[PDB]
């Protein structure tokens, strides 16, 4: 509907009515819920709430079906007084019913495309079960994999997690401003505002603390990207930034997201962040929190009361003024208006049963193909992979059968439609033996059996890994090793003499260089959704070849974290020259490099890269065109990931050795030669100076291309004279 | 001399006269040493200094002895044309020959008294062999156990380091306005400018970032302090701070070194900083790099050459004023003249030989209270401690005989002057047994000889540490565990059914948790200097009763860190009402507690406090006195460390839930009770909000008060009104 009717609209509501609208509570908090009544009593006492309250919420979150949606959104269109329906948002992180690989898998990928489809999808589903937006992508730096929820992140990137971000959006939104006529794509919900990924000791909640500056650089640029490719709204973070709870940060909601960044939709707490500033100490009580949560531009508050409570007595006292609750008013009813509510509130749903969309054999393939983009292959030693389908596999450890491969963030897919290691396995080999053991614990008896089994055969897929549990939001390990029953599984298995790989499932960077010793080969596959077990089998029998790279590295020890590709020089730093003397930058007890680092990953092919001929000199303002010619050299097809970093030398700033400015995944096929061309643009060039400026300096830059962070040709580009 | 004849010399110096003086050198670069002359001319052909630089030179740094000091000086006098005599700096860091506790042992004294005495003798001795100033005390603040250099400084509070800092300049200059006269005081030079303690991942020299808010906050006091109680010198730190090198960083040393913290002294590179800053990235060459450092007002350069090699030129092309240099000379001779050295260039020792000041009984004697100030009681389960004299001992481990116990930055002392363990205990008592066993190693060999020993006696004192060398500069760990053979060995005496007293020896935080599971007794000697073992016989033995309190955070585990006694509250704090909820700041593996928490120290004696009757409401600007009664209640004397706490309980930036604030170590015969009252000025309820005021807003406090961070009894103070 027309711009003035939604303006209208906001006329016309009472201010109990505003001040509802500002409201987001559970399903089963509303009339016309089909699941978990009994709740509804309780709670609304609990949380006093009234009906003059839940008939004017402003939204729903976590509905659990279209017969949810539907009942709900019915009861309260009937009593309704203005016709204003509900928003229904949901947490669809990496799949809804089909699920795909966890999002730092996504980001392993280093594939743009596989990405959108994975947020295509996701949204074809959800919108199939009533939803309209997704809490997703979720765009959190992160260097520290303590931390549960690096598993939602594409990684320690900033440029890799942008791409991603935007393809995210891309994925889920279509074109932005024909919502309210593509009812198979969503609404994009960013998350969270700000730098909430450097959580101090990757404990889970915990302070946050940078210069503005870092934030600027590193912290800030991916949610800018989704931002400015259409995401619709934003949600705050649980952290502090700079001393003060995000949902209540003036400046950075106000000055940065909506003034900087000209950020104009609806910007949702975490949830109970409002209320939780009390926790933090920046409020006394509700009435504080409200009002300064209000004056930081927060429209919407996620199943916390401060609003509901506080907003009128503060706008009569004169402590607010009710042009701020018009303002998040109406954005909340554009967003509606965006969805196209007004003339349909079920989105599509109606007269149209959309049931068969869901958990489709297409989907199940489109999940399967972005599980075997996202795996990343870290050892295959003396070509022990792929194995051939005659092979003879013992088959043993947690991961054997658990059906625990959805991964965390899992909220609407089920344990049983998902295919098992074991299962997928056995649809490719023909002789397979199984010896399931705990994830915690290691027995004499598992090691007889164990032991018989491997005799049998002729290789052993060791299968390890986390139970989702241990990572996600409030999943913080102070120490990123697998329970120490599996390091003991694994040197037990390397000592029956049969040659061994280890497909490992987890959602974080682990302490992997005893697994990398005790075995031949490792297959990373994380959590790669409901294909799992077929992702895995088709890589081990070569009918898919890995082609993953790691987007966050995986470290010698815990002791080590943060430890990330685009550091810092120092002062002193450890060369191949001064290495062993003790007045450099080093530990007395590991290598400073991590285990395995940023943008490294295996293939079953073999490629050959080369860079034509760059510039020596360029302009301020001017691009650097890339070209790269990649030939394969293998009788086999696969991908690599073509990566191009930049460096500035010598900057007013300590700047990073490295930084990826450009990636591109090729496909060739045996002997295929292929050519493809970068656009490093002047913004590549850039970066923040101490006044937080954005600036371009003369100098030196030094260009690397490669397969990986650390496998690349240097090149030397000497920027100055004049600007474009 | 008169500032007139200052002047009038800086008027006469040439321009490479002048250059000169901004440069510092080893030694035996100098003609007239007497030591290491096989050094000199390779070093003067490698650094390209001649007769013109080293004649003109502005510094000596770390002399051998006062003979060294003298020939040099007295060289060196012969030839330069104006007679500007050479300054001499060294590193007297917990002492000179009498070697005192490590600066992080001495924190755990909280005794101000202690620490004002060891800086005293250090001066006492090192003047006697010809030094002029030192460079201490280190005052950055630490909270990553993983870096070596935590050694060096007082621990994880501002308040602490802040107040042994006073009294360390205290102790080593006197009056600073008579450094001419008082000849057995020399001057400080407080290091390292600034926040070099927060070092990402503890490695040395690594990327430091914070906001400008918590650099004020937290990492600025201590220096501040310092220099406000008149500190002669500082010393440029290493690491970057926001993004710029502290040697180079305009904002940082012109702004808010010599601009807030009025500092008008000489400020000096640490070694080779100004040459570090083209590492770095942010100098291009060693032109840039001494353009930049005098720009930011460096104006003494450690044993680099940037600015005698590239100064002249700057001047000449303009790049750089002439003012500049003038004004670091015009540094270098007034400090020159307030240490008396143009009317007495060998500052008191041209003919009064003062070996007789160095290495005297009385100075041990102090030397062996501080150490006894400083051990840290830990456990002591059953009253295990204080043995009888005549109890039987087998004294075991690689800390048994060890003679490494002096501490790291330990330049000057020697080991054949320091007691060891074994010499320790057989002053005390009559039957021990010595089993010595490698401090990385645990043979069966070893096995047998500590059964043998342990059978035979009835105790153990199992002694085991780390080699000195493990931290200090450069001695990074990323594991702060003991080399696993130790933990192995407390495994294995704990089989042998008698009881274990743990003296543990060391430069840092560990994990101790298998140790105290291990053992009866755990007590940290930290590394206490010549005294060492004497220190260890008399707490053993109960002649003196263990006092001292963690000034720095044990953690669980490596993977905890950073963990700290002054952290913020997070919006969703663990709660004892919320255990076991899965969605709160937790880790799923260890407790959010540290293992042992800042304050904490055990007794033989036994202590009741009681605070007096509190104001309810306090104005803004007006202090609170707080009084307490101490009672001794048992039978042996004892000191207990009284100590308060404030906590803002909301604010405009989120606060920790304490702070120390006042402390007073109260020493009581049994049965003596005293009073004690503590002044919190209105400065202790301020801090330093969003926009980088200080401020004070009115609002709710909580005092405090107790003998731990955590064993405290707690009052409310409502703050407001009107001001003054
Ligand atoms: O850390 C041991 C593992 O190192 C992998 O190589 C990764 C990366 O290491 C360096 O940066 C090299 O310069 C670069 O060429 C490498 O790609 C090995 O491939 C693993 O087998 C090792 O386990
Ligand atoms: O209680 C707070 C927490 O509640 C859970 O029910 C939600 O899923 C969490 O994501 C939320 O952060
Ligand atoms: O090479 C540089 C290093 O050499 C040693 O002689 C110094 O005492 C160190 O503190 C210095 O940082
Ligand atoms: O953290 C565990 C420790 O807590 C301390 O406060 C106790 O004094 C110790 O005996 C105990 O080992
Ligand atoms: O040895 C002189 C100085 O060398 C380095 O600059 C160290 O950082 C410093 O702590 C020491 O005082
Ligand atoms: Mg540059
Ligand atoms: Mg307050």
């Amino acid at each position: 509907m027309e711009q003035e009717k939604v303006q209208e609209l906001v006329s016309q509501m009472t201010l109990d009515e505003k001040i509802a609208q500002c409201l987001q509570l559970s399903p089963f908090l509303f009339k016309g819920t089909n699941k978990n009544a009994e709740l509804t009593g309780p709670l609304l006492q609990e949380m006093k709430l009234t009906d003059a309250h839940t008939e004017n919420a402003g939204s729903v979150l976590g509905s659990s079906s279209a017969l949810d949606m539907i009942g709900i959104q019915e009861a309260y269109l009937k009593t309704n007084r203005l016709g204003i329906p509900l928003v229904f948002m949901a947490d669809v992180i990496h799949g809804y019913k089909t699920v795909f690989p966890i999002p730092l898998a996504l980001g392993c990928s280093f594939d743009r495309e596989t990405v959108r489809v994975m947020a295509e999808v996701s949204a074809l589903e959800a919108t199939a079960d009533g939803h309209h937006v997704t809490f997703s992508p979720m765009l959190d730096l992160v260097r520290d994999p303590r931390w549960g929820r690096v598993m939602e992140s594409t990684g320690e990137d900033p440029f890799l997690n942008s791409e991603l971000g935007k393809a995210m959006v891309d994925g889920y939104q279509g074109d932005a401003s024909k919502l309210n006529e593509n009812l198979e794509q969503m609404a994009a919900c960013v998350k969270h505002f700000a730098a909430y990924g450097a959580a101090e000791a990757g404990l889970e909640y915990n302070t946050v603390n940078m210069s503005t500056r870092e934030l600027y650089q590193n912290y800030l640029p991916a949610y800018n990207a989704a931002i400015q490719a259409g995401a619709k709204l934003v949600m705050t973070a649980f952290n502090v930034v700079d001393g003060i709870p995000a949902t209540m940060n003036k400046w950075l909601n106000r000055d940065v997201l909506r003034g900087e960044m000209e950020f104009d939709g609806v910007l949702i707490s975490a949830w109970g962040a409002v209320a939780e500033v009390i926790n933090h100490g920046t409020a006394r009580n509700p009435k504080e929190a409200a009002q300064f949560s209000m004056e930081a531009g927060v429209d919407l508050e996620m199943m916390t009361t401060c609003y509901i409570h506080e907003l009128k007595g503060l706008i009569e006292e004169g402590k607010l003024s009710e042009n701020l609750l018009d303002e998040a008013v109406l954005r909340m009813l554009n967003l509606k208006n965006d969805l196209g509510l007004f003339e349909d509130p079920y989105r599509g749903l109606k007269n149209n049963d959309r049931t068969k969309d869901i958990l489709t054999d297409e989907s199940r393939g489109k999940a399967r193909a972005a599980g075997v983009e996202s795996a990343v292959l870290l050892e295959n030693k003396s070509r022990l992979l792929p194995l051939a389908k005659e092979a003879k596999i013992a088959l043993v450890g947690p991961l054997a059968t658990s059906p625990d491969i959805l991964g965390g963030w899992n909220v609407y897919g089920e344990e049983k439609d998902g295919i098992n290691v074991e299962t997928g396995l056995r649809e490719v080999f023909e002789t397979v033996e199984v010896v399931s053991t705990e994830y915690t614990e290691l027995s004499e008896e598992d090691k007889v059996a164990v032991k018989a089994a491997v005799q049998n055969m002729d290789v052993v897929v060791l299968a390890l890994g986390e139970k989702n549990e241990w990572g996600g939001e409030a999943g913080s390990l102070a120490t990123i090793r697998l329970p120490e029953a599996q390091y003991q599984l694994a040197k037990f298995v390397q000592t029956l003499g049969k040659p061994v790989v280890i497909t490992l499932f987890n959602g974080r960077p682990l302490e992997v260089k005893e697994l990398a010793e005790s075995s031949d080969a490792l297959l990373e596959l994380w959590f790669p959704g409901t294909e799992a077990g077929r992702v895995t089998a088709d890589l081990l029998s070569g009918a898919s070849n890995p082609s993953g790279k790691l987007s966050m590295s995986f470290p010698q020890t815990t002791g080590q974290i943060p430890v990330y590709y685009n550091h810092l020089r120092t002062g002193r730093p450890q060369t191949p020259e001064n290495k062993g003397e003790r007045y450099v930058s080093h530990y007395l007890d590991i290598p400073n490099e991590p285990f395995y680092p940023f943008g490294y990953g295996k293939s079953y092919s073999e490629f050959e890269l080369k860079t034509s001929s760059l510039p020596k000199e360029l302009n301020l303002g001017e691009s650097l065109h890339v070209e790269v010619t990649i030939k394969n050299i293998s009788d086999i097809a696969g991908k690599e990931v073509i990566q191009v970093y930049l460096q500035d030398v010598t900057a007013s700033i300590s700047r990073p050795v490295k930084e990826l400015k450009a990636f591109e995944k090729v496909a060739l096929q045996a002997g295929e030669e292929k050519t493809v061309t970068f656009e490093l643009t002047s913004e590549a060039f850039s970066f923040y100076n101490h006044q937080l400026e954005k600036v371009q300096e003369p100098g030196l830059h030094r260009v690397f291309v490669g397969t990986s962070s650390e496998d690349v040709d240097v090149f030397e580009v000497e920027v100055g004279g004049y600007v474009l």
